[PDB]
């Protein structure tokens, strides 16, 4: 029957990099034609043997971008914000710095001008300390025109979204955004109530890592929630028309491309290829240079729609928990693969491609 093949190909596609990358739980969500799949494999905690399922909750790292870049799209329908707005238009204290000449869309696309990967560690999660080290930043290289992958440049963009909006950012995701989406097991702050569910994640000799507090830390990499959860966010975003006309607008924003980096086209949050492509330049797409280095950008003429044959995806990780989130417009087509251990891309995306191509 369907079901057999079904979880004979995800279990293929999973159970060996499972056991290659040491994985103690793994939970798979797929959309297909409309209808749910879930497979959940192995220990949600080692320690208590809390066995995984598709409501235990992971860190999705920067998966959140495009939560936060969610939000952003549903201030600019609001007509709160425009990305070629400058950064500094939203938050007085930065009046005077770079940021005058600095765009939102430029923030939220990782051009502002070499914004660093992480904070540097001398800046706390503080308001002040977050303030002064914005207020003193000088760019590199133009704005416009190279990428760095980097935590405080959509960090500011979630931050200066939420001021144009006129309430903190976390409150805005809890109190709006998470609600429109109809996701109620999604969080910025786990409650103790849901903690039981809260899984544990893995490093070096099985050393336990729950994410600590950082600087923007819920704009660049904060949420915690389940595969079935996060599927249904898939689902949001393969149908924006489901939902109410601000918020399917705010989901067509993160739709949208702006430059090329290789393979790679920049959404907001969202990083898109053609589909079919080949599963090492999926990978390549995903990889450590496009993490760690500056790329020259080849921006497109005009915004370009993120749809029909194409793959959007985004990988997130913290230090004990490792997530893939990849869809296909044109074919309905949704997986989420979360983890509690920082197992490498690549690998993320080897379990991706076997199923997307099964499903196929
Ligand atoms: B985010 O999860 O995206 C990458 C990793 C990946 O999976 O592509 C990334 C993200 C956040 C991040 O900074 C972090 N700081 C903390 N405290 N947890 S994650 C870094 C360094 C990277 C590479």
């Amino acid at each position: 029957a369907p079901a057999d093949r079904l979880k004979a190909l995800v279990d293929a596609a999973v159970q060996p990099v499972m056991k290659a990358n040491d994985i103690p739980g793994l939970a798979v969500a797929i959309s297909l034609k409309g209808e749910p799949h879930y497979f959940s494999y192995g220990l949600a905690s080692k320690e208590d043997g809390r066995r995984v399922t598709p409501e235990t909750l992971f860190e999705i790292g920067s998966v959140s971008k495009t939560f936060t870049a969610t939000l952003a799209g549903y201030a600019l329908t609001q007509d709160k914000m425009r990305l070629d707005d400058r950064a500094s238009q939203h938050w007085p204290a930065l009046q005077g710095s770079r940021f005058d000449g600095i765009s939102l869309l430029d923030l939220a696309t990782y051009t502002a001008g070499g914004l660093p990967l992480q904070f540097p560690d001398s800046v706390q999660k503080d308001q002040a300390q977050i303030r002064d080290y914005y207020r003193q930043w000088q760019p590199t290289y133009a704005p416009g025109s190279q990428r760095l992958y980097s935590n405080p440049s959509i960090g500011l963009f979630g931050y200066l979204a939420a001021r144009s909006l006129g309430q903190p950012f976390e409150r805005l995701m809890e109190q709006q955004v998470f609600p429109a989406l109809g996701l109620e097991q999604t969080h910025l702050d786990v409650p103790e109530a849901a903690l039981a569910q809260y899984a544990q994640g893995y490093g070096k000799d099985d050393r336990p890592l729950r994410v600590g507090p950082g600087p923007l830390d819920a704009e660049g990499y904060g949420v915690k929630t389940s595969a079935a959860d996060l599927l249904r966010f898939v689902d949001a975003n393969l149908h924006p028309e489901r939902l109410d006309r601000p918020w399917a607008q705010a989901l067509d924003a993160t739709h949208r491309g702006y430059y090329k980096v290789g393979d790679m086209t920049q959404g907001l949050g969202w990083e898109a290829y053609d589909w079919p492509i080949s599963l090492k330049r999926l990978q390549a797409g995903n990889s450590t240079p496009m993490a760690l280095q500056p790329h020259r950008i080849a921006r497109l003429p005009a915004p370009q729609a993120l749809e029909g044959q194409r793959l959007l995806n985004k990988t997130g990780s913290t230090n004990g928990f490792g997530a893939y989130v990849a869809f296909v417009p044109g074919r309905d087509l949704g997986l989420v693969i979360l983890a509690n251990r920082n197992y490498p891309n690549a690998e993320r995306v080897k379990i991706a491609y076997a199923i997307l191509s099964g499903l196929e």
